[PDB]
């Protein structure tokens, strides 16, 4: 009886493959085709139009009528969250030379607070402290300030350069903390690489689209007019950087695209004057490389050469650093290895494996060369985790000491200082989560489902201790994966009002996202083969399911933007599985969007899911299209949350997909559609606001799944 807004018909037909005078690809269908889209009106660019606004406006009315019954709750769980945020608090120190650096954040304040101590002082607010540079100082008055990095130069940090926008347009000028000197540079990308005892620093400067393309080093005392430039890259498809070996001695130049890099040394020790360049390796098309230095005479190289998908770690020497016959570390088609961080006694490896973020330790043989058979990978109890090494905390080149950085959906984030040749921990900081969080409530898990391939498909789990698994309990399965994003089984204290009411919280790493590295996304989940990531998600549910987790009258599964493409494919095809749901900003108009390049993102989306102006993609993106594939059948209850203005879908997909669903749908259950009206062009997220958005969501999933009140 008590049915939700259905949109009226206009017939308007939309047109696919070539049209005159609009850039429809490089390849697109003539003849055309044509399809009607009976809801077409739903767009209007201006977001203005009378008619549109009176029917979402009918969608406000239906929406607050139907959330009576879940405002409390909301506010109940808005609590829980505010809860969870430290608005008092200090980062993890680390030795800079004969410093303890560190950042802090204030109550009633938006920015941080750098700060520093002497060598042998306790951190913190006192007589020791020393404020490096109190961002709100910068910023009052001001509109828009974003600092690109605090950069004290090396031995005496006499000298601290920092930069700063107020412009947003990301050019950045450097400055000097209370104008110790006088020097100002303009122009850069923010960022700052000091040379030694603070004679120079290096600093990138931009053309073209703000693209990263000359390196130039600056003279102390001198004006920015004769700063010399090092190295320019004008071919487009490449950016510039610029960093500092380990030991301080050589300067790293590079160029980076997205499939081919080239780097430069130039040393450090020949003063000022000395601007020659050396040439690692020539680019080559399709050959990615970063170097490290290990003292002066040695590279160590994780390259992509000889098919190395997955890297492999090469040694070098600098005299000859063509030479890559030396492999240090072969390649693996079950290890990841993103990058590498050279010390004196040690190489710290980062990357993946078995669908973890992981890392990896080698140190020196008993002769000064670093050692194959050394090679460990640090180990965790729990079988989902989150684990990286800081180097943007270790200054000190000649340490023992790795500064790490591990979370679960058990434990708040800890840095932890861990020993290169022991292993022995010690806590630096450990999250504070306020509410009444403690970490043994908790417990986290990994399940494998097996999609129809046979593909295994790792989940990650989490739920409170005291629930009884001997039956199935009310579950939230969330996914994404789209552009290779990984969902990192890391801590999110969002979840904790799911996991506080008895829910297991869950985490389908389906193909399309990055978790089990490389081909995960690129012929995992993407083009002719996206369908992957609908097919994965619904075999984690059933994994779920014939395991005893849950069952479908007490399943619920989320995901928003492009993981809202995820929901809504998933729930035409098996909504079966699924007792309660939930899509924000959800990409459901996939084809009538896609086709379309006024549209402002749709362009640069060819490349990733395709191009529907063309034969080779037409059938194959209409087979998930969520709108297109509406009918009539049973769907869960489910909640949409959109914005007329917000940039992450264009208002109209959920409200056509909405509409379409209420018409067709045979069930008795409910559609919302939440629908920020007030928030402007120019608007800005807030944070607070997020939280309250949440908030209504879960409470939604809540009360549908009957799990109201707290456990403890």
């Amino acid at each position: 009886t008590e049915r939700g807004p259905i949109a009226a018909h206009r017939p308007h037909e939309v047109v696919f493959g070539k049209v005159e005078g609009e850039d429809r690809g490089a390849n697109p269908m003539d003849p055309p085709r044509r399809r009607v889209d009976p809801l077409f009106w739903l767009r209007d660019d201006n977001r203005a139009d009378p008619e549109v606004l009176a029917h979402l406006h009918l969608e406000k009315d239906y929406y607050e009528k139907r959330a009576v019954d879940i405002k409390d709750l909301a506010e109940t769980i808005y609590q829980e969250h505010i809860s969870h945020i430290e608005e008092t608090d200090m980062s993890a120190p680390y030795v800079y030379d004969r410093f303890l650096y560190y950042t802090r954040d204030v109550k009633g304040l938006s920015y941080k607070l750098h700060c520093r101590v002497p060598a042998g002082k306790t951190p913190g607010e006192g007589e020791d402290e020393e404020i490096v540079l109190d961002e709100n100082k910068l910023a009052e008055g001001k509109s828009f300030c974003v600092v690109g990095c605090v950069a004290p130069a090396p031995p005496e940090h006499a000298l601290v350069a920092y930069s700063v926008d107020y412009c947003g347009d990301e050019v950045y000028s450097i400055r000097f903390v209370r104008d110790v000197v006088a020097d100002k540079v303009e122009g850069t990308n923010g960022s700052v690489v000091w040379g030694p005892n603070a004679e120079c620093f290096f600093y990138i400067t931009k053309d073209a689209s703000k693209r990263d393309n000359k390196v130039w080093r600056h003279i102390i005392g001198q004006p920015q007019s004769e700063d010399v430039c090092l190295y320019t890259d004008d071919d487009p498809l490449f950016s510039v950087g610029v960093g500092r070996s380990g030991d301080g001695k050589t300067l790293i130049i590079c160029s980076m695209s997205s499939e081919t890099s080239e780097s430069h040394l130039l040393d450090l020790r020949k003063g000022v004057k000395h601007n020659t360049l050396e040439m690692v390796r020539p680019r080559e098309k399709g050959v990615r490389y970063t170097v490290e230095m290990h003292g002066t005479d040695t590279l160590i190289v994780l390259t992509n050469k000889d098919k190395c998908v997955n890297g492999k770690v090469v040694l070098t020497k600098r005299s000859a650093p063509t030479d890559w016959g030396t492999v240090l570390i072969p390649h693996d088609d079950k290890v990841t290895i993103d990058d590498v961080a050279v010390f004196a006694k040690f190489a710290v490896l980062s990357g993946r494996r078995d669908g973890l973020t992981r890392v990896w330790t080698v140190r020196l043989g008993p002769d000064n060369l670093f050692s194959s058979a050394t090679l460990k990978e640090l180990h965790f109890d729990e079988p989902v985790f989150t684990a990286h090494v800081v180097c943007s905390q270790m200054k000190t080149y000649d340490a023992s000491l790795l500064r790490l950085r591990y979370s679960s959906m058990t434990t708040p984030t800890v840095w932890y200082d861990e020993d290169v040749l022991s292993g022995e921990r010690k806590v630096v900081k450990a999250r504070k989560v306020g509410g009444g969080f403690e970490s043994k409530n908790y417990v986290c898990r990994r399940e494998l489902a097996t999609a129809p391939d046979g593909t295994k498909v790792p989940i990650s789990l989490v739920y409170d201790t005291s629930i009884d698994l001997k039956k199935p309990n009310p579950t939230m399965l969330y996914g994404y994966g789209s552009y290779g994003i990984c969902i990192e089984p890391e801590f999110n204290s969002r979840f904790l009002p799911y996991v506080d009411r008895g829910m297991i919280y869950a985490i389908a790493h389906v193909r399309g996202g990055g978790e089990m590295g490389r081909t995960w996304y690129e012929v995992g989940g993407k083009y002719l083969t996206k369908r992957n990531t609908f097919m994965d998600f619904i075999a984690c549910a059933e994994h779920l399911i014939s395991s005893g987790l849950t069952t479908p009258a007490q399943l619920s599964c989320e995901g928003r933007s492009a993981g809202g493409l995820l929901v809504g494919a998933v729930l035409n095809m098996r909504p079966d599985l699924f007792h309660v749901a939930l899509a924000g900003v959800p990409f459901v108009d996939v084809m009538t969007t896609m086709c379309d390049p006024s549209i402002p993102l749709t362009t640069g989306e060819w490349e990733e899911w395709g191009n529907p102006n063309e034969y080779k993609f037409f059938d194959y993106m209409n087979s998930y299209s969520p709108i297109d594939n509406v009918r009539a059948q049973d769907y869960p209850h489910l909640m949409i949350q959109a914005g007329l203005h917000d940039p992450r879908v264009a208002y109209w997909e959920p409200a056509k997909w909405a509409s379409k669903l209420r018409e067709l749908k045979t069930d008795s259950n409910e559609v919302l559609l939440k629908m920020d009206l007030e928030s402007g062009h120019f608007s800005a997220s807030d944070r607070y606001k997020y939280l309250r958005e949440n908030a209504i969501q879960q409470a939604f999933v809540l009360k549908h799944l009957n799990v109201r009140q707290l456990l403890r």
